[PDB]
């Protein structure tokens, strides 16, 4: 029982890091897009003035 | 046990690049806001 606690614990420590490494890089992703979504409504509020 | 501790330095080790490449990246973004800012 121990040696299987210690298997998914193994598994934590490899494809489920992993795992939680590709989720930290699509939230960064996700803030990039909202920064670039942010600079199009300047854009559009710059129009707007102009 | 000690073949998941050597796959969790390794994952250590491995995982600093990407986190060193990150606060590059940050950097760079400070330094490009603040040209901007100019």
């Amino acid at each position: 029982q121990a040696d299987a606690q210690r298997a998914q614990s193994d598994a934590l420590a490899k494809q489920a890091e992993a795992q939680m490494k590709q989720v930290e890089a699509q939230i960064r992703l996700a803030e990039i897009e909202l920064k670039k979504q942010e600079a199009v409504l300047q854009q559009r509020e710059m129009a707007l003035k102009e």
